[PDB]
């Protein structure tokens, strides 16, 4: 789990894992002045990381101003940092610029300026990302197509080197839907992850405010990539505002992974207020958070909402169907595969409400409601302060009772002997008796 969030007052965040076993961590800061660095061993190492300022904006003409976005690369024996900047002369003008170190610590090395990243159209232009797709680098970024009434579309090129395209552009997508167009007409932000034979580019789009949301394309790997029709835009947002959540305007993000290498993780600003007050390009309040991607059983990635903050919620799948997971519908626990929406099966593990060192399943769409037993029968229901809820919500967590070791299993706190299990997919709480039984009661966190 994560501890939201990782950094007050950081936007625009950039995670890059290095193979010299560090995560580097960059941002837009509000200031506008700036690129920062920091590095930790861990994930959440990073929320207390020292930052170390490793370029500053130039005192008169272009990168100048608006110092925006960065993110960080290890590319071929080197370090490249992509951002976009404005000119003293000119603060809307803003272009693509290149960092380059050579030195083994980024934190510490010596950079260099390689200059803009040039485009046949002189325009606004910011969110150059890089990546690798069967071996080939390319450059997606946000840029104004001057011959369209709106803000930026999505750009992707071929590169020839980690500050030059090859090639012409392709613009991917532009800002046409209902949800893209809130304030302003936007496409921006973009950044690749690839799985199971897919390419996904979530993007951001709306205004910086509670509309800020994420919205994706989707391609094969085998797919021509300069090819505008090789991509599919999702209809609606993948990634929105949760008011249930506290959570506003969610983008700007990135993609990395866990310690492990096993999971995706997205990361990603938000504001857990929804209105705005001052110019919105002052307010300095966006920060930046950490949720694992879950993967869709066709493929595609699922973002979820995003989640509370303090500690990252859980999924939990039975022992005996391991492809099912405990999730909440019409407010009634079960087990079952492949849930769409994805939050019905999220919970946190919290001090348990009854107390004695016991534990208690907070949902994580509808935050205070509980996993609580009522006649045997287990549902999802709002904390009434009451002291019968604080006692049907709270489980003695025991090692699983068909997997000691790596199991868990929940015991009722105000009935002990009794176990929350799986019975006709529906949760129940009941005594534990056949090895059957053992294996329904029976349940692994995040595997
Ligand atoms: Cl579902
Ligand atoms: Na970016």
């Amino acid at each position: 789990t994560f501890t939201n969030p990782l950094a007050e007052k950081r936007a625009d965040p950039h995670i890059f894992k290095h193979t010299d076993g560090y995560y580097y961590f960059t941002a837009t800061v509000p200031e506008y002045d700036r690129i920062v660095l920091r590095r930790a061993t861990t994930l959440q190492g990073l929320a207390t990381a020292p930052e170390t300022t490793i370029w500053t904006k130039h005192a008169s003409g272009v990168m100048g101003a608006h110092i925006w976005a960065p993110e960080i690369h290890f590319i071929d024996g080197k370090w490249y940092v992509y951002f976009a900047a404005g000119s003293t002369s000119d603060v809307w003008a803003i272009r693509m610029y290149v960092l380059e170190s050579g030195a083994a610590n980024p934190l510490t090395g010596s950079w260099t300026e390689k200059g803009q990243i040039a485009t046949p159209v002189s325009s606004f232009s910011l969110d150059a990302t890089t990546f690798v797709v069967n071996g080939v680098r390319h450059l997606a970024w946000a840029q104004r197509n001057p011959a369209e009434d709106n803000n930026t579309s999505l750009f992707i090129a071929k590169m020839a080197n980690p500050w030059t395209i090859s090639g012409t552009p392709t613009e991917i997508s532009q800002p046409t839907l209902s949800w893209e167009t809130v304030g302003y007409k936007v496409n921006e932000g973009p950044a690749v992850i690839q799985h199971g034979g897919k390419v996904f580019l979530t993007y951001s789009a709306s205004a910086t405010d509670a509309n800020y949301c994420l919205g994706m394309l989707s391609a094969s790997a085998s797919a021509d990539l300069l090819n505008a029709a090789s991509w599919t835009k999702s209809s609606q947002p993948v990634f929105k505002t949760s008011e249930a959540t506290g959570q506003y305007g969610p983008g700007h993000n990135s993609f990395t992974v866990s310690e492990d290498g096993k999971s995706d993780i997205l990361v990603y600003h938000d504001r857990n207020y929804k209105d705005i007050s001052g110019d919105p390009l002052n307010d300095p309040n966006r920060r930046t958070r950490l949720q694992k991607v879950y993967w869709n059983a066709d493929g595609t990635p699922n973002f979820g909402i995003p989640v509370a903050d303090g500690v990252t919620p859980v999924r939990f799948s039975s022992y005996n169907y391991p492809d099912r997971y405990i999730r909440h519908w019409d407010f009634r626990a079960r087990i079952e595969a492949n849930v769409t929406n994805l939050a019905d099966s999220q919970f946190r593990v919290v001090t348990g409400l009854a107390g004695s060192g016991t534990i208690s399943l907070e949902s994580a769409n509808y935050p205070g409601y509980y996993l609580r037993h009522k006649n045997y029968e287990v549902w999802v229901e709002k904390n009434d302060g009451s002291s019968a809820f604080k006692n049907d919500a709270s489980f003695s967590r025991r090692a699983g009772l068909a997997d000691s070791a790596d199991g868990i299993a929940f015991e009722s706190y105000n009935y002990p002997g009794r176990y929350l299990r799986h019975y006709e997919n529906l949760l129940r709480i009941q005594p534990v008796s056949t090895a059957l039984d053992r294996q329904d009661a029976t349940f692994y966190a995040e595997k």
